[PDB]
């Protein structure tokens, strides 16, 4: 139950993918939750709270699929 570990990869998918994403105004937001997502993924142990994460790690795919 590492959860972080399932997340990398996501995670991993949404560097590549944000950082793809032309930019100029439209990843900036998704990447600023990343930024704030990532380092939830981080701390990801004390609290299986990871519920939060994942749920960040998706409004990117939503927003990213759409961008």
């Amino acid at each position: 139950g590492s959860r972080v570990k399932a997340l990398e990869e996501k995670v991993k998918a949404l560097e590549e993918k944000v950082k793809a994403l032309g930019g100029g105004g439209r990843i900036e937001e998704l990447k600023k939750k990343w930024e704030e997502l990532k380092k939830k993924i981080e701390e990801l142990g004390g609290g299986g709270e990871v519920k939060k994460v994942e749920e960040e790690v998706k409004k990117l795919e939503e927003e990213i699929k759409k961008l």
